[PDB]
């Protein structure tokens, strides 16, 4: 399986710039590449990436997306003087030309194609191209918005042609609408385009009616264009994550792309003079992380915009950190999206309800100078994952996993201390072994930056859960998220706000308070889709708002775990990836799947469908019950009294 992350960069693309006065173009500077690469080197990230050389896109490759007349006209700009370059620039909107920009435009596109080849040939797991000029405004016969050729549209058209892909997701999180990409794939159902963008009721550049939520695609492509307009500035981490949980990710996992391409403009970051948004550079660690389970991890990140040199460098680093598998930073202060964002979200969900299963219940009444703190260091763990299989079982482990059954003297004293106080008449040395394992693994996870998560197979659930949870609460971990697949009650108290409990059970149970989420899904062929809808639409929003310091996963032996890998990967967005999983009984496959997802490996796609209406009803009842306490659950504007 593929390993490593490509970083594609060349300083030649910094060798064109604006040569006359134009306030609408001044911000697009060579130093955007310089500062970004240097920030990657400063933090040791470039050195851990596979450097893949740029090349020129050929004429034939350019003609995949652009007309011969437009290519021919651009091909003559290297021979033009400044006067003629200015006159040529004025034929287009918000773009400048330079003797070297045609050369750099072919490098930006070739760099992108190099990135696609590296990922699709399995030479790397994923990667990023740092390119100039950007691409996403470029159109079949026009330069636009600092873009000459459409780098990301090339990438999808090239991957279609040369790898015969049928499903490609393009995520455009630049703060501007990528209308060139939308036009390119408007009628094509094989490419799903998502864009959020500052819109302000069409008063923000490029001022297009078809940038609104109502443009869903055309003809065979209806439903495969998703526009989410931001109609106010100042959008926050909660707005962006609400967009992902309630619009993008439900559609992305249902579409099941074979490749993901990100139009990665960081002018959507705090401090940018174009976007005027408020999301922290750390949010891009999570936008990247939440998309990484798709397409077996095959993600190509392509630089678009981003103009505040500081937020630019920090956001590029958060993205590459996540591409490299480094633990995600904790996002504090999350809550409801603002009213304007909830309006945009509910409007796109409603027009998209004709096309996507996650939204189909909405269609019938029966169914329903700026400054911010510098990002903390993100260092990978020595051993990412420790594993404790039953005594005797030896397993084949990824290179970043270790067994860990060696109980120390201090740990062994705590186990009998705990036994002597809370479990008098317990003699079973198999259970006492597992509690030595839990405490030893937990202490490595929390006290060290060099073990991140772990998995322990256990005999008795009640005793193991108590010591795991209690030893975590005394460490102390301020808050603990518990995710439990099974039935019955556990020694878990949710009456102090330090624990939130997600339970996925078989019998319908009454849910009393707002620190428990109970999901009883109907047994049958549609359990997989229902679980994924619950995970993206309920579990992740609450977990992200809760912001735990540790995640405790628990599976009872009696218990449809072909989604367990996706949850384990996605849930590592919380608690900087610090998750302890307790598997009750030995299941060879479940244990290797758990270890692989905890270790950061890529997981198999889910492939195919639609969930039970009874299940969606149950899930929306949970939303109605919880969203006043946990506002990140909301995907509609609330009613004013
Ligand atoms: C800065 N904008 C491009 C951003 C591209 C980007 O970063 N894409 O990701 C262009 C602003 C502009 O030209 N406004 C305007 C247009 C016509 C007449 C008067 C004013
Ligand atoms: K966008
Ligand atoms: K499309
Ligand atoms: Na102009
Ligand atoms: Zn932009």
């Amino acid at each position: 399986a593929a390993s490593g992350s490509a970083l594609i960069f060349d300083e030649e693309m910094s060798r064109y710039k604006l040569l006359w006065t134009d306030p609408e173009c001044e911000i697009e500077v060579p130093e955007r590449l310089t500062v970004s690469y240097e920030a990657l080197r400063t933090h040791g990230l470039a050195q851990r990436c596979k450097a893949v050389p740029v090349r020129q896109a050929t004429e034939q490759e350019i003609l995949l997306a652009h007309s011969e007349e437009y290519l021919e006209a651009v091909k003559q700009t290297p021979g033009m003087n400044v006067e003629e370059l200015m006159a040529f620039s004025k034929k287009y909107n918000a773009v400048y030309f330079h003797q070297n920009i045609y050369h750099c435009a072919k490098l930006a596109a070739g760099a992108t194609l190099q990135l696609v080849d590296s990922v699709m040939k399995r030479e790397v797991r994923n990667g990023m191209a740092l390119v100039r000029p950007p691409g996403h405004h470029s159109q079949r016969s026009a330069a636009n918005g600092f873009c000459v050729f459409n780098n990301v549209a090339f990438a999808a058209l090239y991957a279609k042609k040369n790898y015969n892909l049928n499903r490609i997701l393009i995520v455009d999180w630049d703060v501007h609408h990528g209308q060139g990409i939308q036009y390119c794939f408007e009628e094509d159902p094989s490419v799903l385009y998502f864009s959020w963008h500052r819109y302000e009721h069409q008063s923000f550049w490029p001022n297009l009616p078809e940038s609104d939520y109502s443009s869903v695609g055309k003809g065979k492509g209806s439903g495969f264009n998703i526009n989410l307009p931001w109609n106010k500035v100042g959008m926050t981490n909660s707005d962006y994550l609400a967009a992902f949980f309630h619009v993008l990710l439900p559609v992305a996992y249902e579409f099941d792309p074979e490749l993901v391409i990100v139009s990665a403009g960081f002018d959507s970051a705090i401090g940018d003079p174009e976007g005027e948004m408020c999301a922290l550079p750390e949010i891009f660690a999570h936008l990247t992380h939440l998309l990484m389970p798709l397409a077996a991890g095959k993600m190509c990140v392509v630089l678009e915009g981003g103009y505040n040199l500081t937020s630019l460098g920090q956001s590029v680093c958060q993205t590459v950190h996540s591409l490299l598998g480094d633990p995600t930073p904790r996002i504090s202060g999350l809550g409801t999206a603002c009213d304007s964002a909830l309006e945009s979200i509910q409007n796109v969900r409603n027009v998209q309800s004709s096309y996507w299963s996650s939204f189909k219940h909405l269609a019938q009444s029966e169914t329903n100078d700026i400054v911010w703190p510098e990002p903390l260091k993100r260092m990978p763990a020595s051993v990412r994952t420790v594993v404790v299989p039953p005594p005797g079982v030896e397993l084949t482990l990824p290179k970043n996993c270790q067994h860990s059954g060696d109980i120390s003297e201090s740990t062994a004293k705590e186990v009998q201390r705990i036994r002597d106080k809370h479990f008098h008449d317990l003699t079973d040395q198999n259970i006492l072994r597992s509690l030595g394992n839990i405490i030893s693994v937990l202490d490595r996870m929390m006290r060290s930056d060099e073990v991140c998560n772990g998995c322990v197979v256990v005999s008795d659930l009640s005793v193991s859960v108590q010591c795991a949870l209690q030893h975590a609460l005394t460490e102390p971990a301020e808050r603990v998220l518990v995710v439990y697949v099974g039935d019955g009650e556990l020694p878990v108290k949710t009456n102090d706000g330090k624990v939130f409990l997600v339970q996925i059970c078989t019998k319908e149970t009454e849910d009393k308070c707002v620190n428990r989420l109970t999901l009883c899904l109907r047994e049958g062929e549609s359990l997989t889709a229902g679980f994924m809808q619950a995970l993206l639409g309920l579990i992740l929003p609450v977990a992200y708002e809760f912001n735990p310091a540790l995640v405790l996963g628990i599976v009872e032996e009696t218990a449809l775990m072909r989604v367990w890998g996706h949850m384990t990967c996605l849930i590592q967005g919380l608690a900087r990836g610090r998750m302890l999983t307790l598997l009750q009984g030995y299941d060879k496959d479940l244990l290797e799947l758990t270890v692989s997802a905890l270790s950061g490996a890529s997981i198999s796609p889910l492939g195919p469908r639609a969930p039970k209406p009874e299940d969606v009803e149950m899930m929306e009842k949970q939303r109605q019950r919880l969203q006043e306490r946990w506002g990140l659950l909301r995907c509609t504007v609330s009613e004013s009294w």
